[PDB]
RNA sequence: UCCAGUA
RNA sequence: GGAACACUAUACUACUGGAUAAUCAAAGACAAAUCUGCCCGAAGGGUUUGAGAACAUACCCAUUGCACUCCGGGUAUGCAGAGGUGGCAGCCUCCGGUGGGUUAAAACCCAACGUUCUCAACAAUAGUGA
């Protein structure tokens, strides 16, 4: 069921923190206010990627608008957040 | 291993 | 450069180039100034080496992973960052290599960035100067 925050994985491993940031943000932004944007190398948290939007109609346009979307020749694998990000918990 | 210049 | 003021010589370290004649050339960052705030100490000043650890960057193995506190393993690499008296933050200047601006081209300018901590060793000798 829909929420602001998105997980994205299959993700390429082999790309740099920095690098992954800018290219996400940039093709998620034509849907909405991108209030954060969460990234880690770790052995779990790698692949993958939680893009937090401000409005839960731009996740879910995002979100159904880029599936399978060849990102860094790897097509994304776009899902609602099972659970809520800090960002948006401690707000409302 | 010596010699110069430089640092 | 030369390591706890400062300078020089020597031993020595590194860059680059040479063969007793040891060439020319290349190579070279501590130059200028000594800032602001907060904080800790009995005293703030390491252009040395090493060892751990962390981090970064190449590959290799494993990982398809729901986090929001960094944090799989392995091989190689890191030997450029500097000054402003400790630390954190900011600012000024320098050196370096990227990316922009301006030019006929430079030169000038703007911006972001650059390996850290811990332990251990070493910090000589000769001379000089408060
Ligand atoms: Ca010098
Ligand atoms: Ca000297
Ligand atoms: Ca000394
Ligand atoms: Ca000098
Ligand atoms: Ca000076
Ligand atoms: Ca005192
Ligand atoms: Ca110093
Ligand atoms: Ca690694
Ligand atoms: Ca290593
Ligand atoms: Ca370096
Ligand atoms: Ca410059
Ligand atoms: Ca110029
Ligand atoms: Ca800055
Ligand atoms: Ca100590």
């Amino acid at each position: 069921r829909p929420n602001h925050t998105i997980y994205i994985n299959n993700l390429n491993e082999k790309i740099k923190k920095d690098e992954l940031k800018k290219s996400l943000h940039a093709i998620f932004s034509r849907f909405g206010q991108i209030l954060d944007i969460l990234v880690s190398r770790s052995l779990k948290m790698r692949g993958q990627a939680f893009v937090i939007f401000k409005e839960v109609s731009s996740a879910t346009n995002a979100l159904r608008s880029m599936q399978g979307f060849p990102f860094y020749d790897k097509p994304m694998r776009i899902q609602y957040a099972k659970t809520d990000s800090d960002i948006i918990a401690k707000m409302k």
